């Protein structure tokens, strides 16, 4: 039985990463050789729920990338927003994704840190848009500037190109101690928010010029 | 007993994603062929631990997206606010939904981030303003003014079908160093809120100026 | 011996959710069908442990409501408040608990989410008022002016039905730099604070106002 | 032996909430009646490791509770704070303990909740109080008004009987761009340190307006 | 082999908390009467496990609060800052530790709680005051008024007691818009700092005032 | 067999850290020697899981150091920024790497509180410069001025150098109560950015100067 | 064969802190003497298990300590920064380190709590002083004062042999509504750094008043 078990453990072992491929094969040698390593794999368990709650982050991570890019959530080039960041997406690797700030800066998350993320580049964009105006100054006055600051923006033809449908004049949407608040809404095409955004503000501070509108002011009362 | 248990192993193996089931057969047969395979199972089951810590958040996502469905809680279209998210939902997969923000993102919130979430669509909509008035001026008068405010509100038709009941007049409900709170209630349509709080504070700044009730004025004394 | 096998594996299946239950069913054949499946048991343990981790928010949140149900916490229609949400409580579910806020919305809590929660409908309710006299005042004269307030106060019949016992002044509670601040206290009815904090802040306005009690201003000083 | 282990069974059976406790008397018959349910004990187990992590704050909380208890922490009608919440304990469970805040709430806290907290009623209770004088006042003017202030108050027969031992003139404690502050102390029986506190207040007002003691005053410099 | 199995369980369990201790004895009872209980064992160990992550706290709290005494870091008497709470401690259990906050209350604080903590009674107290100075004034003329007011403060006999060494003056330490701060170090016996501190500020005041130096002023521009 | 078991645990112990090896094989020893150690491998299995939650953050971190190392996302001399701080990395060991800050610290960060870390030395580097202006101000000359400005950098021989491509104006981005906001970007050599930044706004302040365009200033109205 | 045992357990019993070792003996032996303890071994492992989660935190800081050890990171008598916290390493235990705070405490943080730490003998130290002069004044004016204060700091022969090198005299870097913004940098010895900041700050509150250099001034505008 001697011989014979000496020759099945070496035909096993010919049927035998490598370190630990290696431990086990003298561990599964040890076992079918005359010894019960039980506590020998205790110590071999704990090193490798150890190892375990160790390289879990790999698969996670992966599994989550796989995940988001099966909802079609992010590609190159994209604009996202991660958390406290906002950037463009610059590559993707199977573990973690490359977002540019607009700082120069080059974050690398790693997908588990992705919870909940933003993305620009899905559909339509919108513009929401709140301007303040004294207290005491004509509502109706105001009102007609901003709807005529927003007509010359609708003029300038390489803007209105942007502009999907027509402009959504609220009204006042709020008081303050001091000032009520404009807002005019509109609907743009991805990724063109902010150049609308910035074209309507210009428009806005001319025209607010032109009719006399003031911007608030405080007030004080003295003894 | 060595060609019977060969015969075994084979009608076995021909009994028996892919890969993994390859090396669990592995597993069973070197296991019925001749080898106790404890360190090799320790080995195979610390690297089933790793994937399940890691394809847990899969299943208990669609678990919550599936009882989420069961209580009515979010339907494609409606207006609901996560955490310090606030938008419209565009679309539910089977492990995350899609909320699109008023500012044009395209938010993607995984089931899981979602433990309390609120909606705009079911039932009513309610609206508390709340107004400042100088603590000098005369509460009655105020008090009138918010009251002709409102009544001319109740007025336009086209608002007065957005409102259920009758508004809840509170009267002061506050006071700071320079000014005293009015209050006013609402119980409207839902999802209507915001266009009866505009008209209403459009309404509140026409009618404090023409009572002449002032706003506050913060006050100093020198020496 | 293995007719007598397929026999007794006949009888063990005709005596054994529905895929799960088969592929159980089957693990335990392929166990007594000539079979030792200590892998495959491996990587159904590691699915049962992913679901297991998964299906554990339902219990904990069912067995949290119930415990929560047999403290007599939480009714329909009571006034609710949990972490940063104050609402009505609107219906009550197997897992979750609807609150209806102020502002319209219909938040679903699932309990879980629920440590620690306040409840405004369990026998009395207090008021504690808080008013500010410019520090300069005289200290009887404001205190008597707000005695004189209360007073009227629990004269309006409206009112009184809704205070318990006699109100309690403190006297001056602390003081600013350009401030001290009295304060009076209540005992009332359930639910009715608020209309009875309300009714002293009108009257306190007024009577401060008779009384030619000053608000407190903040004092400056040139080079 | 058929009829021997059918009759071994029943007698077993015979010798064996409901609910589970039945389905782990079926599983022990079916494991002694010629099956070997090793995967069916892995759904079971998985089952009861959910109801585990479940259960578990129940039994949690109860020997947190018991803890708490020893120690003489609490009891019924003291007042407590617990994390951001202060107010009375009104009745404590096997599971929970309700707090009556002074805004009318009554919050149910569950043991395992709380952590570290604070309670009012155990031996003594002191005075901190500070108070703010213009820097440009003379320093030992102010402090002898206070202490003044102070001699009036332990005149007062009413208070003398709370206040244990004598107070804690510190002189100045602090100076900032425009005032500096100084500082008494006590120690006074529980429970009552409020009323001494308020009773010291207006001492303080009436005598630094007898001394014509300044309070601190913002400075400016023009150009 | 009846009677005789009933002889070795008698004997067993005449061999053999008390509740507990009896299901342990009516299991290995019935294990060893002709019964394999394994899904009994699987109840009871998810029951031992409920209770083994409850009954953590415990062992846990005892033993942080065993090493923290090893190390002699808190004694009964003694000054401590525990997380956001600074106080004395009254006395030390085998769970928890008593500090006396300043306001009177009587914190209670487990052990697991305290990760890290400071203490007031070893060795050396230290003391660094910061005074602020108008941006215009002569550097030279407020330091050399400070070096005066540190000269009489070290003149005091009961304070000079206090201090160890010298003090040391470090001259500007800092800009503001407004101001440029002095800063003057000590070194003094332990748990006297604060007394160190308010003598200075006293003396601080009092010798400013005579050499004439002012308080940082704010400074404003008009049109 | 006495003999021969003697013999054959003699042979295994000669087949057969150091302390823990130790203790492994006199577990086995006392094993096969008419020992069967269930519960001593239960005491020992504790103290491995202890040591295995205890050890598991050296191999954490050494798999999260090369996945990091993997992307080529950190190397000596590269400017960093991992969570609330930025600085430059000196050196990478194993286990952690070693950042200065600019203050001169010595950061010491292991990879484990690594999740998300931004990199400035990554291709280019970008410049967002905003700029007020008064409110009352002619937009088209605070922007002529601006861009005269920027030309004048341009001209400067050691910047030009350093910019890549050619500015971007924006014109206004928005508008406050008081001013409006002038904005540039640019594209620059990486890690570059703050010398262009500081040059510019060196060349802004000038040019503000000389075209008079008036910085935002805060506006009152008294009465 | 009784007899036999009965020896068999008397040698092993012979053959075999104190107290749990008492009990495993306890359980080997009712193990080997006729009876199987699968529940008293399930009550067993409870317990061992509890203490397990309880005395982790001991090997758990050890390892970290001996880690941080390893690099050097930290020795007896540094400055280090652990958190919130800034102070003099005292002393260092197989547990926790004693970090002298400035303010006298004495803190003891345990090595699980220290993930990052900063440290500030490592080789150089650092200097960034920032300045701020009224938007009105000259560049060239202000710059050139700066230039002459650090020129005379240079020529300060205590102070010289601090700096490592040559300042390095940014320019502006950065403006605001009302100041503009000089930086200069420095490199020093360790641990040096403040006194180099002390001087410099001194030489240049004095170089701005000698050439006229105001600070920055609030501006209004009234009507």
């Amino acid at each position: 039985x001697x011989x014979x078990x000496x020759x099945x453990x070496x035909x096993x072992x010919x049927x035998x990463l490598a370190v630990i491929i290696s431990t086990i094969t003298i561990m599964i040698v040890l076992s079918e050789i005359g010894v019960n390593i039980a506590p020998l794999l205790a110590g071999a368990g704990a090193l490798g729920l150890a190892i375990s709650f160790g390289s879990q982050t790999l698969v996670k991570d992966i599994i989550t990338g796989v995940f988001i890019q099966f909802e079609n959530g992010m590609n190159t080039g994209d604009l996202v927003t991660i958390g406290p960041l906002t950037g463009t997406v610059e590559r993707m690797s199977i573990r973690s994704v490359g977002v540019r700030q607009d700082t120069g800066a080059y974050h690398i998350i790693p997908w588990s840190s992705i919870t909940t993320f933003a993305n620009f580049v899905r559909g339509i964009g919108s513009v929401v848009a709140n301007y303040d105006v004294d207290r005491h100054e004509d509502a109706d006055k105001a009102n007609q500037a901003l709807k005529d600051a927003v007509a010359e923006l609708m003029e300038n033809e390489e803007i209105r190109g942007l502009i999907i449908g027509e402009p959504n004049f609220a009204g006042i949407v709020g008081l303050s101690n001091t000032a009520f608040t404009l807002r005019v809404s509109f609907t743009t095409l991805p990724l063109k928010q902010w150049t609308v955004r910035f074209a309507l503000d210009s428009q806005v501070k001319k025209h607010f010029d032109l009719a006399g509108v003031r911007a608030p002011v405080q007030t004080y009362q003295v003894l």
